[PDB]
């Protein structure tokens, strides 16, 4: 059989545990949670990267649904609760295809039943409003990982796409990591600055993750992971879940985006300006300079290097589907995973290597978080420290 056929066979036994899908945010923005207007039990290819049929075709066996909310707007806690509610509604609306999962055991139970284990991950520390009790509430509601920052710094952690702030994690930031360790919530280092990554690794007593980040050595961009950080994963026991975002993984895309941003500023616009005037300027740029397109090979290049530095037991996949408008050819939506697995097979990756990449590493890491939590919960009570006290 072909590598693609083999890939599908392998995925049927050990499916993909995707680390980060922003479907909830897409539903919030596109139809304000009017789920009937974007019923994932139907074909949503015209509007979204995600729907049930494509998840099945893609071999996805577990999904960490992101409950991301904007950090530049007030009411982040309320919005996060609405995002969590959206995930719960999706699970309740499609019991035949989805199963809520809070533990590693739940993930295996879902796999045995043929249902997609549905977990939740908060994206950005602003979701807890500098409140440790709020962090605990999110865990109680089912959140199993929290990206310490999104694109902007928060009061206690520095983002990779912002200027230096506290220098990584502040004293309160370390307290947040300690509490996440006690609760059993995975510390997610995607989006954070390299300084923050190192501070988190120094502090965490549990394996950490990168729900959607690739290799900085392969493609120099702050959203990717430096080799020195990848090297620490074996000792920490965590894992880096490679992402597909073109402007992060393809060198030509990183350069193109930088030039596009410069062009925007050349016209007196902030590179993030979305006004009709700004859009006209950007359209003109893309007209004379076509947008580079990434491929499955691009992503495989990252995984090859990540495997070399971090080790096969410390890798995963986090597509960032419905969180980014652009995708690599061959990975246009959630049905594309088999193409990546096929490419890796062609590159010599073994069946066991791939089972770790797709399923086993993720289950091991969540189980580890639970194990560390058992020890810490029995050793001490929860923290009631405030950011004022520590910072
Ligand atoms: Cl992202
Ligand atoms: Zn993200
Ligand atoms: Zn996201």
């Amino acid at each position: 059989m072909t590598s693609l056929e083999k890939a599908r066979e392998l995925l049927r036994e050990f499916p993909v545990v995707d680390g980060h899908n922003d479907l909830p945010w897409a539903l919030r923005e596109q139809v304000r949670y009017d789920l009937d207007a974007r019923d994932i039990a139907a074909d949503q290819s015209a509007h979204l990267h995600t729907d049930l049929a494509r998840l099945r075709s893609g071999g996805v066996g577990a999904q960490y649904w992101s409950v991301y909310v904007r950090s530049d707007l007030p009411g982040a806690v309320t919005a996060t609760l609405e995002q969590i509610d959206c995930v719960r509604r999706l699970i309740d609306r499609h019991p035949g295809e989805l199963r809520a999962a809070l533990t590693a055991a739940d993930m295996e139970a879902a796999r045995a039943e043929g249902r997609i284990a549905s977990l939740m991950g908060a994206e950005g520390g602003h979701s807890i409003d500098n409140s440790l009790a709020t962090l605990r509430a999110l865990y109680a509601l089912g959140v199993r990982y929290m990206t310490l920052t999104h694109n902007d710094n928060n009061a206690w952690a520095d983002s990779a796409t912002d200027e230096p702030g506290v220098g990584g994690l502040s004293a309160f930031g370390r307290e947040v990591v300690r509490e996440m360790n006690r609760e059993g919530m995975l510390v997610d280092l995607s989006h954070v600055a390299a300084t923050t990554m190192r501070d988190a690794l120094d502090t965490s007593t549990a394996p950490v993750i990168f729900s959607h980040s690739s290799s900085r050595a392969v493609c120099d961009h702050p959203r990717n992971i430096p080799d020195d950080v990848l090297e620490r994963l074996s000792a920490n026991g965590g894992m880096a879940m490679v992402t597909f975002v073109p402007k992060f993984v393809l060198q030509a895309a990183v350069d193109w985006t930088a030039e596009a941003d410069d062009n925007m500023r050349a016209h007196g616009f902030h590179h993030l300006d979305s006004s009709p005037e700004a859009m006209k300027v950007h359209a003109a740029f893309e007209e004379r300079v076509p947008r580079p397109v990434a491929t499955v090979s691009t992503v495989a290049d990252h995984l090859d290097h990540m495997r070399e530095v971090a080790g096969v037991d410390h890798l995963g996949i986090g597509g960032d589907y419905d969180g980014t408008p652009f995708t690599p050819d061959g990975l246009g939506d959630v049905s594309g995973y088999p193409n990546l697995i096929a490419e890796l097979l062609d590159r010599g990756w073994s069946q066991s290597d791939l089972a770790k990449l797709t399923w086993k590493n993720a289950v091991r890491v969540l189980d580890a978080a639970e194990d560390v939590s058992r020890g810490l919960r029995a050793a001490r009570g929860p923290s009631n420290a405030t950011i004022e006290q520590l910072d």
